[PDB]
């Protein structure tokens, strides 16, 4: 009971919650990308999860252990479920490696990005308190200007280059700061260091007490009526366009955990006689308004940045994957002692992600020795085993922190383990547990379970309401195509959305190869 709420606030609170829903937000218009999200989100996402967590209680076991007695055929859900997080560890820890940068540049006297007299500048520059002076305004040249935070994370942290096809030189000391990072996730991860005892009780509260502060700040920012409006009321044309829809369900379908083979084991720990039903209405309502709050904490900074800049709200940003990286660090900087309150919030980000890339670290690993425990679970094969597996993740996360490291960086948030692949996947379990399995059936399981019959919502929602949606998304991005362009300006190659398109079959495949290798045999 216990262990199991504080695993479960572990093992979707993070990340997912700050960083990833406020840019995708954004990009989308803001209000129009509610009601898709919404509707997923009662059509899918807490059937899927509750789902999950049942097919984990009855069958006891996890990964591909619960399908190969489910459904033979259908096994290779949890192969694609594999290589989708297999994907997702190497871009997950650029985000820390750049959060311990932003760390490590904290501890000095000033901050780095509260002006920008430094070397790493374009002499495009000045600063948003005199931004909107009449010299420096509307009246001449207020297109090519820029702010220092802008500069400071294009250049210090990134040094963009003009695109893709020139990947420049390899940076050291982000390099450096991705080896600490993993160094300190194998320290953990070997000697079994979790957080016990009392000590939780300050891990549970900090992030949550730092996210209140953070609201307050932002809500008492002038300006940030304007941003609630954007957040809030949406725009019915922008609704035409399968992207709102597709990012509003991989939104739903990434802050939640879900097809990533976790959620799964997190039931097979439970055992039978146990209400999971309450609790997993109560964690996907918690989730649900963690994310409402943090949305409204990115939109208010975003209408006050807006405001005193005297841009529109549409683009103030890059409305890429560094939104939080912008909007964060000009909030903190509000602050009286800016140092110790970006200390503390840069320490938040960091125990809001290492918790989370232990237990998926911990969940593949888990995973591929029992793909081929013969002589992994005997000898001391089972250090090595992650020495390698970190060694490899390294070398390839160490593409993404050369000149041109955002764009495969984007690249890969596009298509590894989002877009078309989560919708595949939640569509093929949905399909086989309502049709093959039988509703009727599992409603006998929940029964024996937890004594007490639920509405007739959940074959609803496995029937007729998530198929559908997935097919229709689908089918519509197919109709309508637009390639992807990293930002808004940058147009790719036709070699790089190869690339790219290539990243998500290889997860989508495994399924018909897994049916063509049974059905063969
Ligand atoms: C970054 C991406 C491209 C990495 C892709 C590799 C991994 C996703 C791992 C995870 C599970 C692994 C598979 C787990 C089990 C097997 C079976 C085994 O192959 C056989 O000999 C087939 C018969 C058997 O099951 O033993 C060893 C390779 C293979 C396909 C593994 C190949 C590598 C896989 C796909
Ligand atoms: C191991 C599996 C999961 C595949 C991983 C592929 C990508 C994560 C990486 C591996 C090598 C990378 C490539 C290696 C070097 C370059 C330099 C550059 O290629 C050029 O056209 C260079 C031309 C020139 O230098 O003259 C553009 C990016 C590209 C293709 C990289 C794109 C991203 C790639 C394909
Ligand atoms: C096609 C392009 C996009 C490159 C894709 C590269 C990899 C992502 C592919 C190449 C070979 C694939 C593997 C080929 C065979 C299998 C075995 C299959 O399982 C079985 O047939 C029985 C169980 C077993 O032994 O694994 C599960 C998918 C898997 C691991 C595949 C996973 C995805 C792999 C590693
Ligand atoms: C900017 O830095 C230079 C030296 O690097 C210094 O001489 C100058 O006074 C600084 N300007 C401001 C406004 O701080
Ligand atoms: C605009 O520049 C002038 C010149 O120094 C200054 O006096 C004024 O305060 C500036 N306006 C704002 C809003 O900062
Ligand atoms: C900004 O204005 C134009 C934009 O095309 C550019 O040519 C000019 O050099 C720039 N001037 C300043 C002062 O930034
Ligand atoms: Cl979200
Ligand atoms: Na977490």
């Amino acid at each position: 009971k216990i262990d199991f709420v504080l695993s479960v606030a572990g093992g979707f609170v993070g990340l997912g919650n700050v960083w990833r829903f406020p840019y995708l937000c954004y990009k989308n218009g803001g209000g129009a990308f509610l009601i898709p999200y919404f509707i997923f989100l009662f059509g899918s996402g807490l059937p899927v999860f509750f789902l999950e967590i049942i097919i984990g209680q009855y069958t006891s076991e996890g990964g591909i252990t619960c399908w190969e007695k489910i459904c033979p055929l259908f096994s290779g859900i949890g192969y694609a479920s594999v290589v989708i997080v297999s994907l997702l560890n190497v871009y997950y820890i650029v985000i820390l490696a750049w959060a311990t940068y932003y760390l490590f540049q904290s501890f000095q006297k000033e901050l780095p990005w509260a002006h920008c007299n430094h070397s790493w500048n374009t002499p495009h520059c000045m600063e948003d308190t005199m931004r909107k002076n009449k010299s420096v305004w509307i009246t001449i040249s207020s297109t090519n200007f820029t702010s220092p935070v802008i500069e400071f994370w294009e250049r210090n942290v990134l040094s963009l280059s003009p695109g893709i096809d020139h990947p420049g030189s390899l940076k050291w000391d982000l390099a450096l700061c991705l080896l600490l990072v993993w160094l300190v996730c194998f320290f953990c991860i070997w000697k079994g260091v979790r957080s016990t005892g009392k000590v939780v009780y300050f891990t549970a509260t900090f992030p949550f007490a730092m996210l209140l502060v953070l609201l307050v700040r932002g809500l008492t920012l002038p300006g940030a009526g304007a941003g609630i409006k954007f957040y809030l009321y949406p725009d019915i044309t922008r609704l035409e366009d399968p992207q709102v829809w597709i990012d509003a369900g991989t939104q739903i379908f990434f802050s939640y955990a879900i097809c990533l083979g976790a959620m799964t084991s997190l039931g097979s720990y439970n055992k039978y006689k146990y209400n999971s039903y309450r609790d997993c209405m109560l964690l996907g309502c918690l989730n649900s308004g963690t994310s409402f709050v943090s949305g409204f904490a990115i939109f208010s900074i975003l209408g006050f940045m807006a405001q005193e800049q005297g841009v529109d709200i549409a683009d103030v940003a890059e409305s890429g994957p560094g939104l939080a990286f912008i909007a964060y660090p000009k909030a903190v900087t509000m602050m009286p002692l800016p140092t110790f309150w970006s200390i503390l919030f840069f320490i938040m980000l960091l125990l809001l992600g290492l918790d989370s890339q232990f237990v998926e670290v911990e969940g593949q690993i888990t995973s591929l020795v029992d793909l081929y425990p013969s002589f992994l679970r005997k000898g001391y094969r089972r250090e090595i085993f992650i020495a390698f597996v970190c060694s490899i993740s390294y070398l390839l996360g160490l593409t993404m922190v050369t000149e041109g490291g955002m764009y495969v960086f984007q690249l890969f948030d596009y298509y590894a383990a989002s877009g078309v692949c989560l919708l595949w996947v939640a569509f093929f379990e949905c399909f086989v547990i309502a049709w093959i399995y039988g509703g009727d059936n599992l409603y006998d399981g929940i029964e024996d379970m937890i004594g007490y019959r639920p509405g007739p919502w959940m074959k609803y929602s496995w029937a007729v309401i998530t198929p559908v949606l997935c097919v229709g998304c689908f089918i519509f991005s197919l109709v309508k195509y637009v390639p992807l362009t990293y930002n808004k300006t940058y147009v790719y190659p036709n070699w790089a959305i190869g690339l790219g398109w290539s990243l998500a079959l290889s997860s989508m495949l495994c399924v018909p190869l897994v049916i063509v290798i049974r059905l063969c045999q």
